[PDB]
């Protein structure tokens, strides 16, 4: 029974139990997402930010079934287009706006990847991608806000593949935490 997380504790708790067996449903998942209303002060811990990307800062390993990270978005930072390794991932805004652009997968040859769709998530809005959706690139737009989000991963995945908007070639690229815990680890 979905519950309203009243904290980002109590968010994970429900995570984990969610998570208990081996098939999510993920309509729950993203349900409870949405319903964790930001506060900025349970996640301050997590939000370090750096001047010239955005960061990926671990939250909780989630007992082997899921990572759960905050992303920190500098003014104009983005990510690269790119995929998630068969995974789901879910993604709440907890901070600021950040435009999501989705991309069909490439065809075998090499030509620009087109742009499926565009839209803007706002705060406490949450989105939910995998790879027979699509791929997606995330950026903070915004000139004067931050932005910071939410990322919970099933299962959890090292790498991914970063797609050229021209080529549509992809490179196998290994995602660094910038924190883990809210301890910084370089
Ligand atoms: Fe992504």
């Amino acid at each position: 029974e979905l519950l309203k997380p009243r904290t980002l504790a109590d968010l994970i708790r429900i995570l984990h139990e969610l998570f208990a067996g081996d098939e999510v449903n993920v309509e729950e998942v993203q349900a409870v997402l949405e319903a964790y209303e930001s506060n900025p002060a349970e996640w301050a811990l997590y939000a370090k930010f750096d001047q010239y990307r955005y960061t990926r800062n671990l939250v909780d390993q989630g007992n082997g079934k899921f990572n759960l990270m905050i992303l920190c978005w500098g003014e104009g930072h983005g990510s690269s287009i790119h995929d998630h390794t068969d995974s789901h991932c879910f993604l709440k805004l907890l901070q600021g706006n950040l435009k999501e652009t989705l991309f069909d997968w490439p065809d075998k040859k090499s030509n620009e990847m087109i742009k499926k769709s565009e839209r803007t998530l706002r705060e406490n809005q949450c989105a939910y991608i995998n790879d027979s959706i699509g791929l997606h690139r995330v950026e903070n737009v915004s000139h004067t806000e931050p932005a910071v989000s939410l990322h919970l991963y099933s299962p959890p995945f090292d790498t991914c593949h970063a797609f050229d908007q021209r080529t549509g070639h992809k490179n196998k690229v290994t995602m660094t935490f910038h924190s883990k815990f809210g301890i910084r680890t370089p």
